[PDB]
């Protein structure tokens, strides 16, 4: 069973963060190890604060993990500091053999602060080459790339590094489907929907597994329809 490790914030609420990574890697066949990020205060309603792990703490916790259990896949949630985001870069860099899914998260789902999104989008900078995958909605998307024109913000994440984009949404949404774009290399891989799209960690897991990004994009999308 490989493992997904991931660098993720708890959130006690239990509607995002590491929890659903760990239940989303599971369905993906892999299995979970956690770098928390974070220990953040907050519920389905409002982000009250957070208190960010040292990079210190987040390193040996990301270590312990090296060489006990077969990483193959890293993938990254909330970060919340500088710091962490710098940290992790430092620990990709020091195993390049690891695929790596970034998750750009800047703010949570209720609106509450998961860090200052301007020094997180700068920071990110650092990221985005290093990863298998990024997966931006389209807000994260605008954000990382300060271009609003999703076609143009696409373009301009591979001008800065990127290797393959999953889009989440865009100008073929609907009430009932979220659309999402395969990117690689800059050039539409697959265009798909998502019925609603929180995918990065089943996509690490199935990454893990040994697929291909289409297959394991695929997958992502077999699952969530499954739950429908
Ligand atoms: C700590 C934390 N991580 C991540 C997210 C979103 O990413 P997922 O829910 O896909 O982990 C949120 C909420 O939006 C969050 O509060």
């Amino acid at each position: 069973r490989p493992t997904v490790l991931c660098f993720s914030g708890l959130d006690p609420s239990g509607g995002a963060g590491l929890q659903a990574d760990i239940e989303a890697i599971g369905q993906s066949g892999a299995h979970a190890a956690i770098a928390c990020t974070a220990l953040t205060i907050q519920n389905s309603q409002q982000v009250f604060g957070f208190e960010a792990t040292s990079k210190e703490l987040l390193l040996a916790q990301a270590n312990a993990v090296v060489g006990d259990l077969p990483i193959k896949c890293v993938k990254s949630g909330m970060l919340g500091t500088t710091d962490n985001i710098a940290a992790l870069a430092e620990f990709l860099r020091a195993h390049p053999d690891y695929q790596y899914v970034l998750d750009p998260v800047l703010v949570a789902n209720s609106g509450g602060s998961l860090g200052d999104q301007a020094t997180l989008v700068k920071a990110f900078v650092e990221l985005i080459p290093l990863a298998t995958l990024i997966t931006p909605n389209t807000v994260e998307l605008r954000a990382l790339t300060g271009v609003t024109d999703l076609d143009q913000a696409t373009q301009k994440l591979f001008e800065m590094g990127a290797k393959a984009v999953l889009v989440k949404g865009g100008h073929e949404d609907t009430p009932d489907f979220i659309k999402n774009s395969l990117y690689i290399d800059g050039e539409l891989a697959a265009s798909s929907t998502c019925p609603r799209c929180s995918l990065a960690s089943f996509i690490a897991g199935r990454l893990a597994l040994g697929d291909s990004l289409k297959i394991a994009v695929q997958h992502a999308e077999t699952w969530l329809f499954g739950v429908l």
